[PDB]
């Protein structure tokens, strides 16, 4: 019943560090412990961005728990433990770096030449789930990273709603809450429909799941860090190109899964967004319109992209490459 | 630099602490700053708890300014140092230290009889407005501070769904934000509604509104402290005794609005929340009824609701003697 609180993640972490952070953790952890915690994970991060292969890994599995592990006691803490992480994140990101703001016209075009170039539906993972051809024990390797990447989704989500200080944009992002978890009916709500769906093909749906891909860790840590971001530049880049690729790249989706011989039931978690998504991507747009005149936004959102979009790829490769490992 | 962010509101506080805090919320302020502030903080609270009236107004006062401003910026390291704060609060209020849990039935009887024997309806004030002889102006000072107590009632739920780690759970608080923030339609949000109400008895509804009265101050400063506990007790009592306590309350502030004067249409904050509100105070229980077995939860419940009574009474008090001065 704990197998994602911190604590316990960290006693199993062969990392020199974990023992500070767990101390830093503690009901009565000192000012110094914690400060303490923080200078060594701020270390091993800029150890790891630079080149040092295990010191990335370390700072990236530390990173995971610190973000996304469920003991809420240690929450506050673990979050202030992550910001000395993503200060150095950040610091290593290559910026867009605009000097002043671009137009409304050349940024939606910019988004657009971006988001044409690296959108997860042009992946030749998604081509070959589309195309048929994936094996049963292939589409569940593809489902259990899916499980990864939706099952707590609308907890990023919250995090930027109560980041969104004006009263009728933390509407909008209730109004995707509300139709998230499943409006009326939490057993309708859309990690529980993907879950219906892992069920029929013979997999776990784990609300306690631990990622040991790195990858996917990396994909995890980057999402959390941008809804999470105080300039939500980094969180909307990230929720609208998510808004925005679902339902062409959740068509072909439930399409592959009919053909794959389950039913429009088992499939609903990719049916639904088909038709729920579009007409509120409109509105949630206007978020990012009111936005585009300020250069810093521009830089938080353009450079939130451009990471998302690098993560994603490197986690589907990685995914690509263990689906093809079976048959 | 808006009213309401950190900044300005300590600018114009007379106090040390003060420029302590401003200084450890500048963007490249130090760990040995912030430790600083929270030192500060801390010990400023606990001389104010002991006794020291400037103390307790000085740290109410900041605390006001590091929980509830909307300079998103400083809202993380803000938070931290709210933190510092409430380690020492909550070392002063008294705790319910049952060692066994109540049963159920048990559980819900305490709950009832603490509402039927502290319930902001029984209040003098509540009976006089309700009684139709409040003046214009009267109505109007209580519903300045009804405007405090809405607007942003929405952000303190949405820190409980954030620490609501069930999914079911998350799901239930996301129905409420849904149903609070005007369902599909923005213009019909409860802070809006309320705001349609004032304009409509000639007051200015300000979502960047700051309070200057103590015990307003006292009850926001608890309601955000409860809604952001780690251990949910803490905001499940402060939410729950709202949701049951609404519907009544909201009924007859309703038909004493429209006996002074007020359209169906512009008292309609009131009246939304009487057919909205009982049908999801029963699906909202059960998030109470799950953790009943654990008494950590029953004792977090127990006193978070005895001092979510204690500010919202000295608080009422002091809208009252404003209701008799006008
Ligand atoms: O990749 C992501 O982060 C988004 C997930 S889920 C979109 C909505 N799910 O309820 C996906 O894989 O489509
Ligand atoms: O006491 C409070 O803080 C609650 C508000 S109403 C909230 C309505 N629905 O959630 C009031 O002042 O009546
Ligand atoms: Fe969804
Ligand atoms: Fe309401």
């Amino acid at each position: 019943n704990t197998r994602n609180f911190s604590l316990p993640q960290l006693q199993n972490l062969p990392i020199e560090e974990a023992r500070i952070v767990a101390d830093a953790l503690a009901v009565h952890a000192t000012s110094r412990q914690i400060d303490s915690a923080a200078s060594k994970l701020a270390a091993l991060a800029e150890a790891g961005l630079k080149g040092d292969r295990q010191a990335y890994a370390a700072y990236q599995q530390l990173l995971y728990v610190l973000s996304l592990s469920d003991d809420v006691a240690t929450a506050q803490t673990r979050r202030w433990l992550a910001r000395a992480i993503y200060r150095v994140e950040e610091r290593f990101m290559p910026a867009a770096d605009l000097s002043r703001a671009l137009s409304e016209e050349d940024f939606q075009k910019r988004l657009e030449q971006e988001i044409a170039a690296q959108s997860r539906e042009r992946h030749p993972m998604s081509q070959y789930v589309f195309s048929g051809s994936a094996s049963r024990a292939q589409l569940q390797v593809f489902l259990r990273h899916q499980w990864f990447r939706t099952f707590r989704l609308y907890r990023d989500a919250a995090d930027l709603l109560v980041n969104l200080t004006d009263v009728d944009e933390a509407a909008a992002l209730a109004r995707y809450l509300y139709g998230e978890l499943g409006e009326e009916d939490e057993k309708g709500s859309h990690p529980r429909l993907l879950a219906k769906l892992l069920e029929a093909i013979g997999l776990e749906a784990d609300f306690q799941a631990v990622s040991t891909m790195p990858e996917e860790i990396a994909y995890l840590n980057n999402r959390a860090r941008a809804f999470r971001h105080a300039e939500v530049g980094w969180g909307l880049a990230v929720f609208y190109i998510t808004e925005l690729v679902v339902p062409g790249n959740h068509e072909k989706l439930y399409r592959a899964l009919l053909q794959a011989g389950l039913s429009e039931d088992q499939a609903e978690y990719y049916k639904v967004h088909i038709s729920l998504v579009p007409p509120r991507a409109k509105r949630e747009w206007q978020l990012i319109a009111r936005r585009i005149p300020d250069v810093q936004f521009q830089n938080a959102f353009l450079t939130s992209l451009s990471q998302h979009f690098r993560v994603e790829r490197a986690y589907y490769d990685a995914i690509w490459e263990e689906m093809q490992s079976v048959k």
